[PDB]
């Protein structure tokens, strides 16, 4: 139909600006303490610890495949990223403050995509 290509049009701008939001997100991450998933055979228990593990490079697969419905749904992932390593990792430790200047400096990245999100519908 001419709606579901509509649809497809409209996912495929979505995937665009997340894209975009994606790459503002990861360069607020230089040291690349979340660009890949935590190694299982570094960290053999992490899944006893972090039950839903995630890392840029797997949102970034699932992005491709325009896997993200809205906003949320990627804002669900980030916040994954972030609340994962707090918990797994002490107070004083290059991974934990890694994550809270990344949730920091995310922020406003965030904030400006849902007024863009809202704004182009």
């Amino acid at each position: 139909s001419m709606e579901q290509v509509a649809m497809e049009l409209r996912l495929t701008e979505l995937t665009r600006l997340l894209r975009s939001v994606l790459d503002q997100l990861q360069d607020k991450d230089p040291a690349r303490i979340f660009a890949q998933p935590v190694s299982l055979k570094e960290v053999p228990d992490y899944l006893d610890h972090i039950k839903h593990p995630m890392d840029f490079a797997t949102m970034r697969k699932r992005l491709e495949a325009q896997g993200y419905k809205n906003l949320h749904e990627f804002e669900e992932d980030f916040d994954l990223i972030i609340d994962n390593c707090m918990k797994y990792n002490a107070r004083d430790t290059v991974f934990y403050r890694a994550a809270v200047r990344l949730r920091d400096q995310g922020g406003v990245v965030l904030r400006q995509a849902r007024r863009e999100v809202d704004s182009i519908g």
